[PDB]
């Protein structure tokens, strides 16, 4: 049952690390990323649509998202959503098209965002240390059980210690990656 317990643990550290990535990505910065709008949604024909099945959405550059509406009946509302999402962004259409530009962050903004995306890593790190804590329980479980071997308990425990470091690595970069773009004046 250690192979199992360890993949387990992998796979709920990978996703623990893609939860913190999603997560951060909802945090606005001075650069471009559709991603930010991946939670925005439109009426169409009366149902809460995805922006993603009604528009594509480019990074003009560095500073600038292109957002082109394939129903030329829906910009305006396209528009509107982007407006309500609160995000400081002021969309400017012409025709099936809808630029954003990604304003620069006010040194207040910046440190207040700073400390939140620091703050979503922790949580990602107690997450996967959560899962190693779990993980590391059930091998306890099995040693006293006398299904396994001390020197497999260890040998597994090594495992599961390298699996959290990775795991905890790439929260640590990822942070750092979102620092950085958030720093940029």
């Amino acid at each position: 049952m250690i192979n199992e317990i360890k993949k387990d643990a992998q796979e709920r550290m990978d996703k623990s690390v893609e939860a913190l990535k999603n997560n951060l990505s909802k945090v606005r910065t001075g650069r471009a990323h559709p991603s930010l709008l991946s939670g925005i949604s439109v009426e169409y024909y009366g149902a809460a649509t995805p922006l993603n099945q009604v528009a594509n959405v480019v990074a003009e550059d560095a500073r600038t998202l292109a957002i082109t509406v394939f129903d030329k009946e829906l910009t305006q509302k396209v528009e509107k959503a982007i407006m309500m999402s609160d995000l400081g962004l002021n969309p400017m259409s012409a025709g099936t098209i809808i630029r954003v530009p990604l304003p620069p962050l006010t040194e207040e903004r910046r440190k207040d965002l700073v400390k939140i995306v620091r703050g979503e890593a922790e949580g990602g790190r107690v997450a996967v240390r959560n899962i190693r804590r779990d993980a590391n329980n059930d091998l306890k479980a099995l040693l006293k059980d006398k299904e396994i071997s001390e020197d497999e308990d260890r040998k597994a425990q090594e495992e599961i210690q390298k699996l959290t470091d990775v795991a905890v690595k790439k929260i640590d970069e990822v942070l750092a990656a979102k620092e950085k773009e958030l720093m940029e004046v």
